[PDB]
Order: C-alpha cells, then sequence, then structure tokens
C-alpha cells in the first residue's frame, strides 16, 4: 500500500542527454541514434530573443558552429535543420545508449516524469501534468531548457516534452518532440502569460478511487448526481468540465471499487463545499490532480 | 523557479537491480562487484515466518537453492553467507555496471530516493524522508522487497535502505545494507507498529524557506524567538525539538532571503498557532517536512550529478 507522486526510472533517458553550445548559450539536447534535438533558440542572441527570424538565423550557422559534448566525448555535428520549434543536429555517431523510443503528443490531464538535467548532466527525476492551459508546473532554472518529459509504459520511452521557456507566473512551456509548442505559446520574449489554470477533474475523481482503494473511506455520501448538475457546480470551482469519455474511462475504478462514477462525483462536489475538515487523503489537505486513471491502476 | 519532490536520476541503481528466487519467493536484489545483496526473509516459507530460526533454516539451504536472474540471464551462485538481516549471494560474475558507491547508515529526518522494484524490474522512483519513528511512507506492493534507498553524491550512489516490510498502518520498515534494521522492528510476521510520529522541524523550516526564494512570502512576520521558547511550542505540536546544528545547517539558506531562523521559527511559531488562514505554501496546505536543507539548496541552485 502507500500512494506516491512517482516518476519512471530516469536511467534509458540519462543515456541520451548532452551539452548543446552555440555561441556564448549552453543547454541540454536529446541524443537518440545520430541526431541532437535541443530548442531552436539555442542559436538566438541577445538582440534576438524579440522577435527571431530562425530561418535567417540557422542559414548562418555552420555544423562547426555547434559544440555537442556526451559527458568528456564532443560528438561532430554534420548536418543541421529544424522543424518548427525543435533543432536536429546530425552527427557521426549512433548513441549507443539509445533506448526504444517513440514521440507522442499528449492532452491536458496527461501525466509524465521529467529529467531536469543542466549542462547535459542529469540533476533530478519528478512527475508533472499538462496542465489544462498547457502549461506545466516545472522545476526549471537557468540552463534547464532541454530537459525532456517522458513515460516508459513496457520498455518503450514515449518522449512527449521538451523544455523551451519560464512564464511570468513560475510556470513552464514547451513542445513536443516534433518541435509544436504546448498551448498557445511562441519562442520569442514578446509579453506572454498562461491562461487561467483549471483543476482536471477526471484526475480528482481517480485519486479519490486510489484512496478508496488504499482503505479510506471517511469521504463518500449517500448521494449521487447528473453528470450535468455535477458539471455546473464543479465549474463554479474552476474544475474542468467531465465529459462521457472521462465516466468511462474510470470505469474499471468504479468496478474494483463498487462506487458508480457519478456516486463519486457526489463524494467530490460534497469535498469542494465542506473542505476537509482538518483529515487528509492519501497525505493531502488539497484535492490532488496530477494522477491519471492510469496512473492510479499502475500503482494501486 | 518552482519546487517539486525530486528523485535522484535511478540509472546507476537501474543497473544493479535484479531477480531474487529461493523456493516460491520471488523478490529484489541488489548486484554489486561479485554479491547480490538481498533480505533474508526471502528463505523463509509462510510457516518459518511465524518464528524463524534463520540459522537453522540457513545452514539447511545452499547455492543450487537460490537462483538470480539479472533481466534474461541467470548469474551462478557461488557462495552465500548472511550478515545481520540481509543475505549475501557471491555470484561467479562482478556486474559490470557496478557504479562507485557506500553503504551509508543515516538519520531519522535525512531523505532518499527509492527505486521500487518488481521481479528485478525497476518501476518507479520517489523521494522519501526516514521518519523520527523509523518508519517510511512508501508506495510498495507484493514483490518490492529488496528494494533500494540511495543519495548521489557527485558520482558515487550511497545505498542507506533495503525494503523488508510494511507495517499494520500502510509505512513500510527495512535495514541498511548491512542488515540493521532502521527503528525497533524483527523480520518475522508478529505483532508490530510504528510508535507515534513527529514533524521534521528542520525540513518544515528549509521549505518555509523554499517558499520564500519562489515568492510565497505571506506567513512572514515582523518578529523573532529563541530556541527554549520555541522548541516548547514544537513539543507541544508534536514537532522534533530544533537544535543550534539545525540553525546553523540552515544558515545559507536564512542568508540567501534575510530571514535567519529565529525569524522563520517565528513565522513556524505561528503557523502551529493559528494554521495557515484558509491558504497554500507551494500548493500544500500542510507543512511539509521531507525537504531537507540540502534538498533546497541542490534543488534552487541545480546541483548535478
Ligand atoms: C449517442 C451516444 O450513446 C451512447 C450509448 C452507450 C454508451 C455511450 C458511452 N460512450 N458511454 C454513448
Ligand atoms: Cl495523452
Ligand atoms: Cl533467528
Ligand atoms: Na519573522
Amino acid at each position: 500500500s502507500g500512494f506516491r507522486k512517482m516518476a519512471f526510472p530516469s536511467g534509458k533517458v540519462e543515456g541520451c542527454m548532452v551539452q548543446v553550445t552555440c555561441g556564448t548559450t549552453t543547454l541540454n539536447g536529446l541524443w537518440l541514434d545520430d541526431v541532437v534535438y535541443c530548442p531552436r533558440h539555442v542559436i538566438c542572441t541577445s538582440e534576438d530573443m524579440l522577435n527571431p527570424n530562425y530561418e535567417d538565423l540557422l542559414i548562418r550557422k555552420s555544423n562547426h558552429n555547434f559544440l555537442v559534448q556526451a559527458g568528456n566525448v564532443q560528438l561532430r555535428v554534420i548536418g543541421h535543420s529544424m522543424q518548427n520549434c525543435v533543432l536536429k543536429l546530425k552527427v557521426d555517431t549512433a548513441n549507443p545508449k539509445t533506448p526504444k523510443y517513440k514521440f507522442v503528443r499528449i492532452q491536458p490531464g496527461q501525466t509524465f516524469s521529467v529529467l531536469a538535467c543542466y549542462n547535459g548532466s542529469p540533476s533530478g527525476v519528478y512527475q508533472c501534468a499538462m496542465r489544462p492551459n498547457f502549461t506545466i508546473k516545472g522545476s526549471f532554472l537557468n540552463g534547464s531548457c532541454g530537459s525532456v518529459g517522458f513515460n516508459i509504459d513496457y520498455d518503450c520511452v514515449s518522449f512527449c516534452y521538451m523544455h523551451h521557456m519560464e512564464l511570468p507566473t513560475g510556470v513552464h512551456a514547451g513542445t513536443d518532440l516534433e518541435g509544436n509548442f504546448y498551448g498557445p505559446f511562441v519562442d520569442r520574449q514578446t509579453a506572454q502569460a498562461a491562461g487561467t489554470d483549471t483543476t482536471i477533474t477526471v484526475n480528482v475523481l481517480a485519486w479519490l478511487y486510489a484512496a478508496v482503494i488504499n482503505g479510506d473511506r471517511w469521504f463518500l455520501n449517500r448521494f449521487t448526481t447528473t453528470l450535468n448538475d455535477f458539471n455546473l457546480v464543479a465549474m463554479k470551482y474552476n474544475y474542468e468540465p467531465l465529459t462521457q469519455d472521462h465516466v468511462d474511462i474510470l470505469g474499471p475504478l468504479s468496478a474494483q471499487t463498487g462506487i458508480a462514477v457519478l456516486d463519486m462525483c457526489a463524494s467530490l462536489k460534497e469535498l469542494l463545499q465542506n473542505g476537509m475538515n482538518g483529515r487528509t487523503i492519501l497525505g493531502s489537505a488539497l484535492l490532488e490532480d496530477e494522477f491519471t486513471p492510469f496512473d492510479v491502476v499502475r500503482q494501486c
């Protein structure tokens, strides 16, 4: 038993992390087969930060303007191209530590592990969610750009996030590994701000199911709710709408615990109305929204 | 910026995990140089576990009774000894992935990363503190026994924990890598309970410093205090006594923020007495006590391994 924010073992990702330098700018790159992936803003100077013309700055670069270092080894760049906001440096060596991997773009509510890196050296691993507003609440200092987010279901590393920037509210924005930003963000230092964030309702319900599996029943009630009445209440607390897809996804946890999805919704409505009255659920005094139904089943 | 419960990168330890089977029991082993370390209770049947004589149960066994699998490779066990509650299985082959490592015994209040494993396969990594009552609040299922806890200092992995059992309340108990239990526990199926736990004061103060560094500042106040005054409130709220050693260890964080420890203790004095007045600190409604001063400095300064 027990229930923790658990990350994937980071070793398969550790063996892919390198340091990329261009001019006076150093950040992290991801070395898979014979390609190093990094944020394209590595090629920006101090004036290029507001309105970088990336096609223009990249055509002015030669393979030898990029210093790529895998621990102590210098890797030789032999090609470079841009895909959206990601730079792809071709190198003369395939990474012998390349794992089975794929690139996947995730939806809001999805969780993943982040391997925070500085100078191509891993610092730490933690769990994140893609917030409904397409940001992540990370822990990222200067030098962390090019750090990645991943899942490892079944020996295959699914890359879903590369870190590009910190927004003024202290939250983080980045791309999939095809270089397309999550949300409306751009790799320019023009004024940008995240939308008002919301709570990931389906994940809160999954975590209440976790709590019941782990033996805590205090917050259940004898009530039920319609899906529509639930959404009308939950949205007044800045909760995301719960769709029939969400209700379908919780079916297995419903079945394991014998609590119907809309009975659990009634429990959530009451918890939003009452708070916890000094109690905790799975060590938390807040309603936790960064565990998915799939994470709850994996850990339980 | 931002602040997260962050494990060490687990790759150096993933390379050490193996599967150990003795009769019907499968669990995890740690493969370092030419030895596999696992809990000695792997040798016990259900019947044995009620009142085991490990001396006797062990002499009865032989190398061929232990199956060690490093992925899809069989290791040859050529020797077996016991050190306290840990079984040492000598194998014919040195782990070519053995990192630079020490065995270390940690103090209550100190944190470490757990690599949760099943059938010798790494499954997940999370950060824990050794509670004052010598339990950890882990996440462990059947087959997690032999999972290890570790810290990394530069290139050197310090192994501090091996998982042995779950207590009735859902908390976890284990040994250092020399087989000495953390806390007043024994490796037999009998009646055992975690002592009443306390809050790790110096870690809460460390976390309040992390909050300030991230611009959560509401709980600050004009007041200050003393050890004796603060300690008398701590004891009342089931908080560990704060010592002069703790104050000196927070010194860096007191510096970098301009809140001196007893200044911050005055903030914490007020939070225990009055609550959080319906606010949060770094997205928690609780006073978080599983971050050490070192954890806060390392995370808020980008230390790398
Ligand atoms: C037009 C939609 O009608 C149905 C019927 C049965 C199931 C569902 C569902 N996704 N749970 C939807
Ligand atoms: Cl997804
Ligand atoms: Cl004995
Ligand atoms: Na103060």
